[PDB]
This record gives structure tokens, sequence and C-alpha cells, in this order.
């Protein structure tokens, strides 16, 4: 494939009631990747988004990229399916 992934913590073993997952594309300098930290909350997940990309990328696009990959390999897709863009926090390096 063409991301690379990595994770840290799980729902079942969070890490001080997080867990974390981010998705990336491959060979990116200065790199471009989604990350999306989890927590449980009464009825369901909560979801935060952090986009660390560069300068003059189309943020939007990328976000949105990024954001399928983690739809496919997250554990709670429906809690992530709901962070649209303006909620995204984007670090430009």
């Amino acid at each position: 494939n063409l991301f690379d992934y990595q994770f840290t913590g799980t729902p079942e073993e969070p890490i001080k009631g997080y867990w974390t997952t981010t998705i990336s594309y491959r060979d990116s300098k200065p790199k471009i990747s989604l990350t999306i930290r989890q927590e449980f909350v009464e009825g369901g997940v909560e979801s935060q988004a952090v986009l660390a990309t560069v300068v003059g990328r189309p943020h939007l696009q990328d976000f949105l990229l990024l954001k399928r990959k983690h739809l496919e390999y997250s554990d709670y897709p429906e809690s992530i399916d709901l962070i649209e863009f303006g909620d995204v926090k984007v670090i430009e390096k």
C-alpha cells in the first residue's frame, strides 16, 4: 500500500483514557499526516484530529483523503466520520 500507519494505545487498553492512530503519506518530508485521538464518553467515542502538513498544500483534500484511510483503519469509524475540516487542528511546518 501507499500509506504509513502507527497507533499508540487501543480502546481496550487506553493510555490515560486515550488511544491514537496516525496515517501519513509515505516518504513525506516535511511530513503529511493525520492523527486521530479517541476517548470513551457516555454513549460513544469522541474523536479529535490533527493534520500535520506544510504551507501550500490543499489541506481540505489531504484531510479528506487521510480521513477515508482512517475510516478503514479505526475501530470506531462512526466517530471519525463526524469530524469536519473546521474541527481539525492544522500544523504547517
